[PDB]
């Protein structure tokens, strides 16, 4: 009886996955995924980026563990690790803009936006899978 | 009589803009701009990559002033400046990718694309106007 996941979780490559069925803002987003032992999502691989992307798009714009809320124009994921410069590429054409109004990260369609870190969007958290 | 750019070339926010009819790899694009005391053009402000964006859609893919081929990712304008922060928005979706591959920088209809610079594509020169 292997169980990779909790139940309703989705694995993916040696991580859990939960999507949201409702919106948040994105600090309570934050901590819905703490309550979970789990964090706001926060992209580590292609693959990882691609299945989060197209699963996204089916509910629409959906928050992830990432935000320049510490220093402006910096971005960071929650666990304070730095944006690395291979994933620059996953922002939309004309992203990141609206710099120091738009904190906080959203998938939005085929790629990223800042957006407004006060709206409710659906989110995603990750954490670690128990292997069989 | 106020001549504010050389014969052929366009003003803009004061500076002289010159582009290409013709098509040429990055490296012969830079030094056609040289021959003019020219550079490929350097980007620094938003009108000017809004300019420079819709009169390069026209003609094809054409080169800027901007490579990493002096450390992979890292991207430099040809004068050695570095790109700023606030121009990284200007990259298409998808783009920089390829790296290593693709070291040079063009205008790809909305935005930027790395692509391999022994291409021919067109190029745009810029350097300052002359005052009235
Ligand atoms: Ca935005
Ligand atoms: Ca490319």
């Amino acid at each position: 009886l292997c169980r990779l996941c909790p139940w309703d979780w989705t694995f993916l490559l040696g991580n859990c996955y939960f999507f949201s069925k409702s919106q948040r803002n994105w600090n309570d987003a934050v901590t819905a995924c703490k309550e979970v032992k789990a964090q706001l999502v926060i992209i580590n691989s292609d693959e990882e980026q691609t299945f989060l992307q197209q699963t996204s798009k089916a509910k629409g714009p959906t928050w992830m563990g990432l935000s320049d809320l510490k220093k402006e124009a910096t971005w960071l994921w929650v666990d304070g690790s730095t944006l690395s410069s291979r994933f620059q590429k996953y922002w939309n054409r004309g992203e990141p803009n609206n710099i120091g109004e738009e904190d906080c990260v959203e998938f939005a369609g085929d790629g990223w936006n800042d957006s407004k870190c006060e709206l409710k969007k659906f989110w995603i958290c990750k954490k670690s899978a128990t292997p069989c």
